[PDB]
């Protein structure tokens, strides 16, 4: 009855409950304990399989662990269905007591009386029976998967280097998040698997004696079922299987195009994504449709195949010459229900919900049996031994205590690789490592993870003031940290996103240093910071400080190589030289509305009232027809009643199967809509609503809501409706055959909702609580799999892993509550139903003169049904109003302002840019109508073929400038282009026909030919000639197809300055007269830029060139420069000019470059105007 709750219940109506209040889990449920007891039984059956020379099986593993405990759960179950089918026995008794009645016999009445409470103690037994059943099995389901995920973050720990290019880290997360919660509901139903078959056939036994050989008919009808609703689970879960590859897909091209808009909007490629989304949606949509449509058979195969089975065993009964009378039909009727339940609803769902698990046993399999002084000498390693050629070749090398080795090379040169031999995570095919001392690993890409700075850079060790300034001064901190208001205390997301660059890479630095390791393996630490702080960092930190310990350091900072006492060249892998909360009805209006015209939603409700009547007319006329045999040789002529009945069966079976699949029908094609709709949106929105979201809030209404609408919401609306009408059913029968209840019931009304609200007030808090509680555990594995080296380098396994059973036995104490509280709910309804129960059994014995046997047959056959059903309607509700949170959040999005329209009535001429001149009058620029102006008063000419770029400081509007130009937030004043209005043209017209190389490149996932023509216009040579102007034939030409090749996953199989190239060659393929570049991005090669810089000059020299400089050499060449100071054009003229303006801001900057830099640019600019006058 779960009484230590009430309390709880008090001080959350008294306040909102939070996460402080809810009572932890036994010590025997702790996730460190829970996990270890199924972690040994797979090692054994490792062992078992290994010396059978066999695949192990997970499935003995598991069994092995739990089958025990889980045994013994089976005598509720025994205990449970005992009742079920002793209790319409009695019920009999009582319909005898009416049918024989008389008003004068005292000894019947007493009788009657007794009868009346042993029907009462039955019901108040099966109910308690049935919450203890259910709490338990549901409690064994939690155990399991707190255990699978122990396992599963136990083996990710430890995953092999190469086992990582073969499954990704979303996959990993995806077993925690969509795999294992499989295994909740499997312990639901097994004992089903047995009790259902036995219980069929005790039922069997009983109905013979009742109705006789009739008895095989409903039984019949039942064995043809059992077969038919297994196989239709095995369908479902085949096509529910295979829409998971479409979904993913989807969710992979929404990742990239959320992540990218901005380029995407920039290249006008927006047409190319709405059609492929469009495309897997329609074939994703065509499963679930289909899917959707089978499962709405199965429910509507429960609710019709009790009045299918009680037609065909009554129809045989009557030709076979038998009559009517209602102790027989009802008791009959009433044993029905209980294998209509068992076999029906928890034998198809044990076999669909166990064929669902083994599909996520499979993939776990699959997971768990993946692989798993500093001295070197000879050393050869390959990390995939299918490739040509070693990643390190015949290194031999020694570091000794106070020695700095610099390790010098390009990128790719094996550098990294080095530090992975020293690591030991490339082991020597030839030659040999030792290493004696800790270790301290600074990984290229810095690792940091949610909590606090401090909590980054403790790292477990003990905190310590003087050591921890001394760290945080000498890793260049203390400012940052004086800057931050919460001080080292600041919260940091799951990968720092909230922190800058330099500050993770600081921070993952200063985490290394406070360790007090004695190898240091410094990867690359400086390049994050600014070349002051860089050299600060190197000369007190790197030589002063960590002066007595062994350091090695991959560095291409060749201004510190001086300092080391050695220095190792690399190149091509060998050894060159060593030196809410509520919704309202409009949500459900727009919901339903969207999906159909009206004529369809009215049509569904008639449909839904004309099953619904049907089903209870079905049971009235068969106590009609006892009534009618009752009054009366002579006999009914059975063509009219056999009649009339098999249509009322007739109607029901079609009405059932119609009301199931329109359903589904409508609301599928509710979400198809608002998904389209919501994508359309989502498009055309601008940029500044991709500024005030982060990724992952928005990409959430994609995965999470619209995966909430398409498979799990329309079936919930179902599951609700046909037990809801079934309970207004019960009332209403019960209410029309006695209405003297209608008394009773309103103070029992009363309590209902004075009760339910009294629970909904603190349900919303555990459901809150509860979500917020889940999503740390896959943030923590997240973050965990980013730094499996880091962790793995430090020996901090068993910290991260006690880390994740905190984490896990947190959500399971939330669990725990729900659990409990959703339980102490449902005893109480059924203790209001037992009040049902008990007032209309005990108020027709009261009322006896006035009924007659069919009526008290038909009322009390409704109300013993209410016990499982009304307390299982009221919790459906609660998760109807917890999921229409989703439809409230797809809809909001449905709305977004609009950019301007692609293409106004207005449109420039084919030819148009002709000249490719532009002109600023007057403009002034924000990102967002109430900011300030980022850029003002600017006013400038660009001429045909002139090559200009823009300078100045940091936020001076350089990114605003090609922002104006694309209108990506509209502007003030006037910008020309080819002497026509921009505001004029549409944004299709005027965002084509413009070129823009970004910083940072992009390689969306598909064929190279996508990620060079989405729309299929340059011809198939043309690709060739454009791709030899960068010179990339040579690499691709190696792939498995010269074109249409594949990419990997984000095109990672390139490097960056190939990554770039790729954008070079857009730049090439499109003929359009008008280039701006951007900035050129951090730690590109040192040659390839060169190329690209000559290259540009080379090819583009007949077009209208700008470009915003992130090195002025850059763009020296430039005829004029644009200087931007405050948001304001400063300067506007020729280089060299400048330069002889000393007063400059142009001059004023240059003569920061030091004498040399300024001197060397005073001659070439000389030189440059020189060649520039002669003409
Ligand atoms: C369990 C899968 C959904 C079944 C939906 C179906 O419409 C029937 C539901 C009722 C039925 O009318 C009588 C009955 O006992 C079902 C409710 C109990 C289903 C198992 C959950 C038990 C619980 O949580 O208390």
């Amino acid at each position: 009855f779960f009484w230590w709750l009430n309390p709880l219940f008090k001080i959350g109506h008294k306040r909102r409950l939070e996460e402080d209040d809810m009572y932890s889990v036994l010590p025997e449920d702790r996730s460190q304990h829970l996990g270890e007891e199924l972690q040994g039984y797979w090692d054994q059956e490792v062992l078992r399989a290994e010396k059978d020379a066999r695949e192990p099986s997970l499935t003995k593993a598991i069994i092995k662990c739990y089958w025990k405990s889980y045994v013994v759960l089976g005598i509720f179950t025994l205990i449970e269905e005992s009742t079920r089918v002793v209790q319409p026995i009695i019920l009999g008794k009582i319909i005898g007591y009416f049918e024989n009645y008389d008003p004068s016999d005292s000894a019947a009445l007493y009788e009657a009386h007794g009868y009346a409470g042993v029907l009462s103690a039955c019901t108040l037994v099966l109910a308690i029976l049935h919450h203890l059943y259910f709490y338990h099995v549901q409690c064994a389901g939690m155990r399991l998967r707190v255990a699978m995920c122990h396992m599963i973050y136990r083996k990710a720990l430890r995953l092999s280097n190469s086992a990582m290019g073969k499954t990704t880290t979303g996959q990993i997360v995806n077993l925690l998040s969509n795999d294992v919660n499989k295994f909740d509901q499997v312990t639901i139903f097994l004992h089903f698997l047995w009790a259902g078959p036995l219980q069929a056939i005790v039922v069997t036994a009983l109905l013979w004696m009742e109705i006789g050989i009739s008895c095989l008919a409903g039984m019949a009808v039942l064995i043809i079922l059992l077969p038919l609703q297994s196989c239709i689970g095995k369908l479902f879960s085949s096509l529910r299987s295979k829409t998971a590859a479409f979904t993913d897909t989807r969710i992979r091209t929404m990742n990239e195009v959320i992540t990218g808009i901005r380029i995407i909007k920039m290249y006008a490629w927006e047409k190319s994504f709405a059609d492929l989304i469009t495309n897997l949606r329609r074939k994703e949509i065509s499963k679930i449709l289909r899917s959707s449509y089978l499962r709405g058979m199965n429910l509507a195969s429960f609710f019709v195949a009790s009045k299918i089975i009680v037609f065909v065993t009554f129809t045989t009964y009557v030709f076979l010459g038998n009559v009517i009378t209602a102790s027989r039909v009802f008791v009959a009727v009433s044993l029905y229900g209980a294998v209509r339940l068992t076999v029906t609803l928890f034998f198809p769902s044990a076999v669909e919900k166990v064929s669902e698990a083994f599909v996520s046993i499979r993939r776990i399999k699959n997971f768990l049996l993946l692989d798993e002084i500093v001295n070197v000498q000879d050393f050869t390693a390959f990390w995939d031994k299918a490739s040509d050629t070693p990643t390190l070749q015949s290194l031999s090398f020694t570091v000794r205590p106070g020695e700095l080795l610099a390790v010098v090379g390009p990128v790719g040169a094996g550098k990294s690789s080095l530090l992975s031999a020293v690591l030991g995570e490339l082991p020597p095919n030839q030659g040999q490592v030792s290493v004696h001392g800790r270790i301290a690993y600074v990984s290229q890409q810095p690792w940091v993870f949610s909590g606090t700075v401090r909590s980054n850079i403790l790292f477990g060790k003990k905190y310590e003031k003087e050591r921890y300034e001394k760290v945080i001064k000498a890793c260049a901190l203390k400012k940052d940290l004086q800057l931050l208001e919460d001080g080292d205390l600041t919260m940091i997301g799951d990968r720092g996103t909230t922190l800058s660059g330099g500050q993770k890479a600081r921070v993952n630095l200063a985490r290394a240093v406070y360790q007090d390791a004695d190898i240091y393996l410094l990867d690359d630490p400086l390049s994050a910071v600014d070349a002051e702080v860089s050299r600060h960092l190197f000369e007190l930190c790197i030589c002063q400080a960590l002066h007595e310990k062994i350091r090695i350091l991959v560095t291409h900072q060749l201004q510190y190589l001086k300092a080391a006492s050695q220095i190792l060249i690399l190149k091509d892998g060998q050894m060159v030289q060593k030196g809410e909360g509520k919704v309202g009805f409009k949500a459900y209006k727009n919901y339903f509305t969207a999906g159909a015209h009206w004529f369809i939603i009215i049509f569904l409700i008639l449909v839904n009232l004309a099953a619904q009547v049907s089903y209870i007319l079905q049971d009235w006329w068969l106590s009609y027809w006892a009534n009618q045999q009752s009054a009366l040789t002579e006999k009914l002529d059975l063509n009219w009643y056999l009649g009339i009945y098999s249509g009322l069966t007739a109607s029901t079976v079609l009405f059932g199967i119609v009301r199931s699949l329109l359903v589904f029908f409508v609301l599928v094609s509710s979400s198809q809509t608002l998904h389209n709709q919501m994508f359309e949106s989502i498009l055309r929105a601008p940029v500044l609503f991709f500024d005030r979201n982060p990724i992952g809030r928005i990409l959430n209404r994609f995965s999470k809501d619209i995966g909430h609408m398409d498979d799990l919401l329309p079936l919930t609306y179902l599951d609700f409706i046909q037990t809801f009408l079934q309970v207004i059913g019960v009332v209403g029968v019960a209410v029309a055959v006695i209405p003297w209840i209608a008394i009773p019931l309103v103070p029992l009304g009363i309590v209902f909702f004075v009760l339910r609200r009294y629970f909904l007030e603190t349900s919303r808090d555990v459901k809150r609580l509860e979500s917020t509680t889940r999503s740390p555990v896959f943030s923590h594995l997240s973050s965990s799999l980013q730094g499996l080296w880091t962790i793995r380098a430090y020996k901090a396994e068993q910290r991260f892993q006690e880390l994740f059973d905190s984490h896990q036995d947190l959500h399971s104490e939330a669990w725990f509550l729900f659990l409990t509280t959703s339980r102490w709910f449902a005893v109480r309804l059924d203790a209001i139903c037992a009040v049902f129960v008990i007032v209309v059994a005990f108020g027709s014995l009261i009322l006896a003169k006035t009924l007659d046997a069919g009526q008290v047959g038909l009322a009390l056959s409704y109300a013993l049904t209410l016990m499982g059903m009304f307390q299982w309607c009221v919790r459906q509700s609660a998760e109807v109003e917890n999921m229409m949170i989703s439809v409230e959040r797809v809809i909001e999005y449905t709305d977004l302002e609009k950019e301007a329209p692609w293409e106004y009535q207005k449109r420039p001429l084919p030819s148009w840019p002709h000249e490719g001149v532009i002109i600023f009058d007057n403009v002034n620029f924000s990102y967002s109508l109430d900011g300030p102006l980022v850029l003002k008063h600017l006013t400038a000419l660009i001429k045909s073929k002139e090559k200009v770029g823009i300078v100045g400081r940091t936020g001076a509007g350089k990114s605003s400038l090609i922002a104006a130009l694309f209108r990506l937030s509209e502007p003030e004043g006037k910008i020309w282009i080819d002497k026509i209005l921009t505001t004029e043209i549409g944004l299709h017209d005027l965002r084509k026909k413009m070129s823009i190389i970004p910083q940072e490149p992009v390689l969306f996932t598909g064929t190279m030919r996508k990620n060079l023509d989405p729309f299929n216009e340059h011809s198939d040579e043309e690709l060739w000639n454009a791709l030899e102007e960068v010179q990339l034939k040579e690499a691709i030409e190696d792939l498995p197809g010269k074109m249409d090749t594949e990419l990997a996953e984000s095109g990672s199989n390139f490097s960056v300055g190939q990554r770039q190239l790729v954008c070079l060659a857009r730049a090439i393929l499109r003929k359009n007269r008008i280039l701006i570049i951007d900035e050129a991005t951090a730690n590109v090669d040192p040659r390839t830029d060169e190329l690209i810089q000559k290259k540009i000059r080379e090819k583009f020299a007949h077009c209208t060139v700008l470009t915003i400089a992130h090195r002025l050499n850059t763009i020296i060449d430039s005829d004029k420069i644009m200087v931007l100071d405050s948001g304001r054009l400063k300067e506007y003229d020729e280089p060299y000019v400048l330069l002889q303006n000393r007063d400059s801001l142009f001059y004023k900057m240059v003569q920061q470059l030091g004498k040399a830099e300024a001197a060397a640019l005073t001659e070439t600019a000389k030189q440059v105007y020189f060649k520039r006058n002669y003409p």
